[PDB]
């Protein structure tokens, strides 16, 4: 019932489909996102922004909650994950997640090893939702329904560094990105 | 009922019938409607107006509330699309219709990704109409009639500058226009 | 007259009246711009950013060319100084200027030390422009028309770091900055 | 007359478009083609590849010898040009030809500085064409037919080391590369 997600290409979003998450600000904004790694616990992979604006990472795959859906609509809670792929040193899924506090940084890092399906308290922390961001783009938001008597964190997806890289955590102010067709 | 729209050679406008929609002041008053887009946004395309007043644009295509009506008459409410050009780039329609309010500029921009048909509530942003401007050409008007109890917007549609390029905006005065049959 | 220049409220810039200069890329593009101070350099003071896009730093008050156009315009020279936040220390001036050629780095900083008014060769270092950086806000340009017979860098602003600081320097492509009532 | 060439898309190429010149071999194979310069010689800009397969490098932009032929074809003369994203660092021209021999390593660069249109003897380092490499791919080749009573080099393009860099020369066997479109952002 809610209003539908839309690519570059002004198509709407399918669950199940391969699309781009790219920056809706390009330059010093940078591009897309993609599997990073951290060296000292090289599992799970990390959520990253490419720098440059030509390049779109890779892309991602949504899950609706609702298996009879196959658009991706706004305000709405899915699973997302990074295209399955077998790493050359991880076992842990490319599904979206966001981590614990993380005291040496004051982030809630999204991080990988999510979990698809069955919502409830559980799986709490592997739903996301999409808002619109003015009139650049769409931006990420971690803010679940799916446990009515859970208390839960409620906040966009931004940027922020770490060990030089650009990483997703919740942020105040979510950053802007479009959908491209893979 | 109404009284019919004519175009430029006395003939009434048929509904399903391409017809450029061109200023009735050339020169510095430009050419005829296209489709167009922004620079921060290729989708859905934006309804722009040709500089020249040689280029006359791309045609539209009206359609009428009542379908056993074929003829586009005045002070009623329509749908109108552009006639879609095969390297398109976009799946959005380009049927016209009412944006948001644009806080960056205070304009309520004609855009496309309208509806066709099933008038009421859900469709109110795409249905327009056609009043006179003149002893002679019209301007387009947005004013829907399709939900009786709906609170609307009821303005003229003129020009507005955005993005380097002219579009269509709400305004108090609207801009004039005529129109000629494509086939021609 | 050129374009007035706006504050993200949208209200035109107002010469005399203070306002923070805010990234208009946030996250890792960082805050506000703000007084600082080299490790090495006590005075004059230079001009930073926040790493921090919560902490939009150090307003700035515009001094117009004209002192009778109240407006900050685009394309226009102007003098940019610092709200004096700062300790007693520094005998120099808040006002932007830019600084000598550093050779240790490449670089031509913006510094303080500047001079309000007196437009011509003498006070050339002090004007600055604004311009719109597309549709994401507006970039510095240092380019100045003061002196028609000088010769003249002319380049857009934008950052390179000092220091473990974040800088502002003559750059090809400017940087965007959004700007906020201080009040 | 001869057969498209064709991008990684499989869409002809399409003369007036940007595209990346990239290695068909990935990895020790490198990246693109972009404009570069010699440590001691600033002007004209020389043709370099990147080391790095995830850097495309410059998009160029080929003008075909028959102006009212929108489609770079295979065995056919056409201008390159590099359309960098910076301010210019050189007056000299960022249109591919082919340099004067260079006693010092027996190379026949491939430099900057050409010249598009006008073909015939003026003109005649200035002239690329595209051929097959295999089937998968495509090499670059300077075999000029502008200048019918020219004597002209007839060779292949590879890649040689010069200045720490990977450069272009003629060469016996071709480096092979493919094309892929260049979109200045992901609204374009």
């Amino acid at each position: 019932k809610n209003e539908p997600v839309l690519d570059i290409d002004g198509e709407e979003l399918r669950a199940g489909e391969q699309y781009y998450v790219v920056s809706a600000i390009w330059g010093p904004g940078g591009g897309g996102l993609a599997l990073g790694r951290l060296t000292d616990q090289k599992c799970p992979e990390i959520v990253v922004q490419r720098r440059s604006d030509s390049d779109y990472g890779t892309p991602v795959i949504f899950h609706n909650l609702d298996t009879k859906d196959d658009i991706v609509r706004l305000s709405t809670d899915f699973n997302v994950e990074f295209v399955p792929i077998r790493d050359r040193l991880c076992l842990t899924s490319t599904v979206w997640k966001i981590d614990d506090y993380d005291t040496s940084t004051g982030q809630w890092w999204v991080t990988t090893n999510g979990v698809i399906g069955n919502p409830g308290p559980q799986t709490l922390q592997s739903w996301f939702k999409i808002e619109k961001s003015g009139n650049l783009g769409y931006k990420f938001n971690f803010c679940p329904s799916v446990c009515e008597s859970c208390v839960t964190l409620c906040s966009d997806i931004g940027r922020y560094g770490d060990d030089g890289q650009i990483r997703l955590a919740l942020a105040e102010r979510g950053w802007p990105f479009v959908f491209k067709k893979a």
